[PDB]
């Protein structure tokens, strides 16, 4: 690691520098490069969520962090990705839920895009639990809709980042929706 990346990581986690270091060493033993590939990263999720199709979701999470598209996530970005994938910190989290959702990366979210992640996210719910799901929103096609709803202005065209951070922050109903299993 590097001193700066050790703190950007410790001031984004309840992880100690000492821990982030032991971690690195372990990570480096599997990726001597100090960087991890989408292929590899995807496996991480297929392993710990055997009861679903994490493949899709994982790929999206991956794209959301691999900034300057090298097809690889390095330790730092990789770490903060394993985070905004579990639960907890949610603002430091929703300031990323936009990145995950603005799939094509421009600067605005579409109805398809919302539906693409809602579905990918859905494919992660063990079929078992797929049922304990509040019917109004218990299928991809639905939830996507019970979301593009709150953001009103059903443009069936666009949703800027302003309206996203506001709707998410304002009403915590969409926040619960748009986001994964915390
Ligand atoms: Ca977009």
């Amino acid at each position: 690691l590097s001193k700066e990346i050790l703190e950007e990581l410790q001031l984004n986690t309840k992880f100690t520098e000492e821990e982030l270091s032991s971690w690195y060493q372990s990570f480096l033993k599997e990726c001597p490069s100090g960087r991890i590939t989408r292929q590899e990263f995807q496996t991480i999720y297929s392993k710990f969520f055997p009861e679903a199709d994490p493949k899709a979701y994982a790929q999206h999470v991956f794209r959301s962090f691999d900034a300057n598209s090298d097809g690889t996530l390095d330790f730092k970005e990789y770490v903060i990705a394993l985070h905004m994938t579990s639960a907890g910190k949610t603002n430091q989290k929703l300031e990323w839920a936009f990145s995950l959702y603005d799939v094509d990366g421009n600067g605005t979210i579409s109805k398809n895009e919302v539906l693409e992640i809602v579905t990918a996210i859905f494919k992660m719910i063990s079929p078992e639990d797929t049922k304990h799901l509040p019917e109004d929103e218990n299928t991809p096609e639905k939830r996507a809709e019970k979301i593009w709803g709150f953001f009103g202005k059903k443009d069936d065209d666009k949703l800027t980042e302003k309206e996203f951070i506001e709707g998410t922050l304002a009403n915590k109903e969409i926040l619960r929706l748009i986001q994964f299993e915390p």
